[PDB]
């Protein structure tokens, strides 16, 4: 199935944060209105926070996460979790290789803010 795609409430602020756990340099693209709105990059095997940003979910609310390592797209896994009918997490893991730990870039989207 498609992974890394989340429908947020439209025109709404959200946080997006990426962590790295791989020998390979991660490039994380966050898309709003179907175009890259933020790019994070780094190289860490100790969960470095390679980027964090506040974005707006855009006209449709559709937010997409894509991850690449040396120009090759990583395989994604994702889910959305809601606590007390109010607090939202959109979660992405990604795999750049063969060990299937899916932590090579980890992305956490959260809303509402403020
Ligand atoms: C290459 O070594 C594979 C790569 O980096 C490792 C250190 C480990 O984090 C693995 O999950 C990642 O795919
Ligand atoms: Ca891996
Ligand atoms: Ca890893
Ligand atoms: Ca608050």
């Amino acid at each position: 199935a498609t992974q890394g795609v989340f429908t947020l409430p439209a025109n709404t602020r959200f946080g997006v944060t990426a962590f790295a756990n791989s020998s390979g340099t991660q490039t994380v693209n966050v898309l709003v209105n179907n175009e890259t709105a933020a790019t994070f990059s780094g190289q860490s095997t100790n969960n470095a926070v390679i980027g964090t940003q506040v974005l707006n979910s855009g006209s449709s609310g559709k937010v997409q996460v894509q991850v690449s390592v040396n120009g090759r797209p990583s395989d994604l896994v994702s889910a959305q979790v809601i606590l007390t009918n109010e607090l939202n997490f959109a979660l992405v893991g990604s795999e750049d290789g063969t060990d299937n730990d899916y932590n090579d870039a980890v992305v956490v989207i959260n809303w509402p803010l403020g």
